[PDB]
């Protein structure tokens, strides 16, 4: 359970992300795919991209970063009362996209790296800890729905 103060750290930084959703989404996905190449393989849409420059040139990849970050921002602004928003997400990522929970950990690491790079004066260690808590809470709740569907593994 995050405290009110921890939520405010989270949503303060997040409001900065909302100024440039597509740049951030691009940097996050590129960092995920470079750090953890197995992740790229989950996207038939992007598995043709072999170099970081081709990633950065891809309009389709920047479109998908905005999709991912808009859905994440909608969940964070619920401050933990996010069951309606996580259900469909977990359903599709377990049963259609086949994404292990561990790769949710990976993309959380990429999100924390990118936010430290882009917003260091709003993302000191208090805010980093908080955002880590927030992302852990998303992963706990998606993992519980995986388990329900037979995919926690
Ligand atoms: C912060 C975590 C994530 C969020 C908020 C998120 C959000 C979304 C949304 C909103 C969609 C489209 C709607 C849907 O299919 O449910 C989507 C599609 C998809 N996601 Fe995620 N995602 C996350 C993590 C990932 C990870 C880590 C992977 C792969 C490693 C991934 C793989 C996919 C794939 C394969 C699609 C379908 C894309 C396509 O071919 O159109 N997701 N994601």
């Amino acid at each position: 359970v995050l405290s009110e103060g921890e939520w405010q750290l989270v949503l303060h930084v997040w409001a900065k992300v909302e100024a440039d959703v597509a740049g951030h989404g691009q940097d996050i996905l590129i960092r995920l795919f470079k750090s953890h190449p197995e992740t790229l393989e989950k996207f038939d849409r992007f598995k043709h991209l072999k170099t970081e420059a081709e990633m950065k040139a891809s309009e389709d990849l920047k479109k998908h970063g905005v999709t991912v970050l808009t859905a994440l921002g909608a969940i964070l602004k619920k401050k933990g009362h996010h069951e309606a928003e996580l259900k469909p997400l977990a359903q599709s990522h377990a049963t259609k996209h086949k994404i292990p929970i561990k790769y949710l950990e990976f993309i959380s690491e990429a999100i924390i790296h990118v936010l430290h790079s882009r917003h260091p004066g709003d993302f000191g260690a208090d805010a980093q800890g908080a955002m880590n808590k927030a992302l852990e809470l998303f992963r706990k709740d998606i993992a519980a729905k995986y388990k329900e569907l037979g995919y926690q593994g």
